[PDB]
């Protein structure tokens, strides 16, 4: 049966192997909605190789290369499965992955879409909570596809650009939450401080009215009230990159200050990704949970497992996907609203391609 | 009668009238637990006497002085007129006004409290979100006031040190915005801008692990479930002072910014507030609805009115401390944690004189 519905998975991505880490950290830091830089065109590359190096090692460390796209790939799946159950009429569904620095490009997954004759597409930000850094680059790049062809989609297009809170969402957290607690002394668990971190954004995107530090909060406090505050939280960011000011506390030193003030039982949680990576299975757990555990006297310090394969996920993804279908909405209502402070002129036509939109 | 249960309600309070400025400004940028300044005890003199004019004139444009009193003043008795029947057992209810920086300091209310004989002593914070440069200095200054006097309290205290998401406080806020809403043209209600104006912190308190931020989110979040998405919103802040850096987009910016940008009907929202004083007559409704809205050329900028004497909010308090007594809590889990890089021995202290309670 010809694919009838397609759901383009959008997420970052990660160098597989070894030798994709420089064109990676190239694409990256060349991407100016990621975030902007003095003459991007010739400091990207010069950050490029000097960085290379070390993330080469740190990948290394974590078995050769990102997960990302073999998670990705097992969510999918689980996805098309139940999609071709929810929504029968949606025909035969079929999951793109869009990656915003790593063939599988978008740019690749919309050329193959449009090979399929498929007659819907939907942008599915992997991303639950929306920053013009992620999601929003990832939709200017399906709006500069056909802006720079210069051809209209031969499918009509539709985008579920953030789910913060979906209460599947939130129950995965708060379940993995629970077995890790499980796992801490009995006599420690209620002095266990749980410290959700979610990536860090440069305080230049952070003032310009970007939609992330709220929702990542709200997803927070959906976590929290699931788990009717059985212990105390706080939200930090982690992952700063470079000499610019950054978001509240970094992870490492809120690990840190707590670590010297008493409180030795931390729980992490990877508040704002979808499935391990270097962010987690290094950062996390190798530099944090190892190296400066050790170095502060942590008595224990656990991470909640990432989303990864747990069905209820997929369940979620499905959910969400079909939700979209019988809404036919083009996008989420806050979507609608550009950035108090843009100056991105791409984002208020990436806007349009969805809203200007038919069926 | 006499009272056997005080709500002490805690907020920052205002200049009654003129003449009372300068002497509050200079206890506020005194306050190291405000927010911390360099050579505080010389700085803060000089900037009070400099700003007292402006800020005079300020009071001028809006009665003279400051409605927060008055306003808590009604918002306290209706707390007690429904105290005194949902919890007939905590008998005789009074509240006392706790003002950080002006008369009914904490201190003086605190005495009162004991000299009326009181057998429970309810620290009630008038801070939905909880931020140490806020309910933590309130708070700071009950435990202050015992180590000062060198006696031990003669009555069992408990504190009501956040209330974020609290269903009936979202409710509202909710039906203000939506009254506020029906007041725009009805082929554009759907298109105005919910701006929800917080007032902002100095990043030095946001990335020591300050909980505002993250609560704040949390109750916008509440706000816009409950009005289901029905328009397009971003959580801004409001009331920078000095050069230091301080929290994500200023309002003023964030409201010229949509205009600017084409979005030209908006509506701001105090949502950290809970009545009106400078922060709304004059910032929000002078200075940026009327000044500058003006220049910027808007449509319709409207604000919802604060909570003040609504009895939805009166029942709030009350349901609050009713559910406060049953609970038998000392405090909120939140506040058995201190901020992760806290560097305040006072912090540590104040978490005592509440978590070493009797009954
Ligand atoms: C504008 C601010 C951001 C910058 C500068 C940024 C930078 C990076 N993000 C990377 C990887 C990544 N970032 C990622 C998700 C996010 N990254 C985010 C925001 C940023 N991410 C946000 C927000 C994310 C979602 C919550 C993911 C998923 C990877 C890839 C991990 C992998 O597969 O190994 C890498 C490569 C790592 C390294 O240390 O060299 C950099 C440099
Ligand atoms: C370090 C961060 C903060 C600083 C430096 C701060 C400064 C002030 N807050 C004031 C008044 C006030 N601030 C107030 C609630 C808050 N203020 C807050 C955080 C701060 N408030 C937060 C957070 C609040 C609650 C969400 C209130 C209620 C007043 C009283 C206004 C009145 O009664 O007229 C005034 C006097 C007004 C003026 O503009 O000169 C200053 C200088
Ligand atoms: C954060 C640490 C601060 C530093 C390092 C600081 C530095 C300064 N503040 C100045 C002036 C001033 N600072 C002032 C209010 C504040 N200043 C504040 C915080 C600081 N202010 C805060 C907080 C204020 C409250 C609003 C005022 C009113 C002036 C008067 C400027 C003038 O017109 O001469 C000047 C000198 C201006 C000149 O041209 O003569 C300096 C160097
Ligand atoms: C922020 C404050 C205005 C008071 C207010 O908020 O109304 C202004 C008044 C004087 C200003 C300062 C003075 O112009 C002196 C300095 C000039 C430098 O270019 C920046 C820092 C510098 C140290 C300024 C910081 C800040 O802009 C100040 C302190
Ligand atoms: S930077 Fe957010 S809409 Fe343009
Ligand atoms: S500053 Fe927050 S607990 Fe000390």
């Amino acid at each position: 049966r010809k694919p009838k519905t397609g759901i383009l998975m959008l997420n970052m991505g990660g160098p597989e192997t070894l030798g994709d880490v420089h064109d990676f950290l190239l694409r990256l830091f060349l991407d100016r909605d990621l975030m902007t830089l003095p003459i991007q065109n010739k400091l990207a590359p010069f950050i490029a190789k000097r960085r290379t190096p070390k993330i080469q090692e740190q990948y290394r460390r974590i078995g050769g290369g990102s997960p990302i796209k073999i998670w990705t790939s097992k969510q999918g799946e689980g996805m098309v499965k139940l999609l071709d159950e929810l929504s029968p009429n949606t025909a035969p569904h079929k999951y793109y992955i869009g990656f915003r620095y790593v063939h599988p490009l978008t740019e690749e997954a919309i050329e193959e879409m449009e090979r399929d004759g498929l007659e819907r597409a939907i942008a599915f930000t992997q991303y639950p909570q929306y920053s013009c850094s992620t999601t929003g680059s990832s939709l200017n790049a399906i709006y500069r596809y056909y802006n720079q062809v210069g051809r209209k989609p031969t499918m009509k297009w539709s985008t579920i650009d953030r789910w913060p809170t979906h209460h599947l969402l939130i129950q995965c957290f708060a379940d993995h939450i629970l077995k890790e607690l499980d796992h801490f002394p009995l006599e420690k668990r209620s002095e266990v401080v749980i410290l959700f971190s979610a990536h860090s954004l440069p305080m230049s995107v952070v003032n310009r009215g970007d939609p992330y530090p709220q929702e990542v909060s709200a997803t927070v406090q959906k976590v929290m009230e699931r788990l009717e505050y059985c212990n105390p939280y706080r939200l930090v960011w982690q992952s700063k990159v470079g000499p610019m000011p950054w978001l509240g506390p970094q992870t490492d030193e809120s690990i840190k200050g707590l670590c010297e003030r008493g409180r030795k039982n931390i729980l992490l949680v990877p508040i704002a990704f979808t499935s391990d990576h270097i962010k987690t299975l290094y950062e996390l757990d190798i530099e944090y949970s190892q190296v400066l555990a050790k170095e502060c006297g942590v008595e224990n310090i656990r991470r909640a497992e990432s989303l990864n394969g747990n069905p209820l996920f997929s369940k979620a993804l499905a959910d969400l996907v079909h939700s979209h279908i019988q809404s036919n909405e083009l996008c989420s209502k806050q979507l609608t609203l550009s950035c108090p402070l843009c100056v991105n002129p791409v984002c208020r036509e990436t806007k349009s391609f969805f809203t200007s939109q038919q069926l």
